[PDB]
C-alpha cells in the first residue's frame, strides 16, 4: 500500500521519506556502495505475531528503518541495525508495513509499528 506520512515505532517516529530511502536502499543493488551485510533479508511472518501487511503475496523482504538512512553495515565497519525494519514486496518493493522488536515479546519477536 502507500507509505504512510508518519509511523511510530516504539516511540522512534519516523517520515514517509526514511521508510522509502530504506526501501530505496534495500534494492540497490547496483555497483559503485556496497549493499549492506545480511540486509535486505527474507521477512518471516510468525503465525502467533500480529503483523498485518498491507501489500498482498510475498515474497517478502526486512530492511532497516534508520534515521538519515539507508542504513549500511559491513563486519569491518559494523552499524547494529536497530530495533525497526521496513516490510516490502521482493520483487515489485511495494511497500507492506513498519514494525519493530521495541515491545515485542522478546529479544527476536516483532510488534506493529503505529
Ligand atoms: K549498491
Amino acid at each position: 500500500c502507500d507509505i504512510p506520512q508518519s509511523t511510530n515505532c516504539g516511540g522512534n517516529v519516523y517520515s514517509n521519506d526514511d521508510i522509502n530511502t530504506a526501501i530505496q536502499g534495500a534494492l540497490d543493488d547496483v555497483a559503485x556502495g556496497d549493499r549492506p551485510d545480511n540486509y535486505p533479508h527474507q521477512y518471516y511472518d510468525e503465525a502467533s505475531e500480529d503483523i498485518t501487511l498491507c501489500c498482498g503475496s510475498g515474497p517478502w523482504s526486512e530492511f532497516p528503518l534508520v534515521y538519515n538512512g539507508p542504513y549500511y553495515s559491513s563486519r569491518d565497519n559494523y552499524v547494529s541495525p536497530g530495533p525497526d525494519r521496513v516490510i516490502y514486496q521482493t520483487n515489485t518493493g511495494e511497500f507492506c508495513a513498519t514494525v519493530t522488536h521495541t515491545g515485542a515479546a522478546s529479544y527476536d519477536g516483532f510488534t506493529q509499528c503505529s
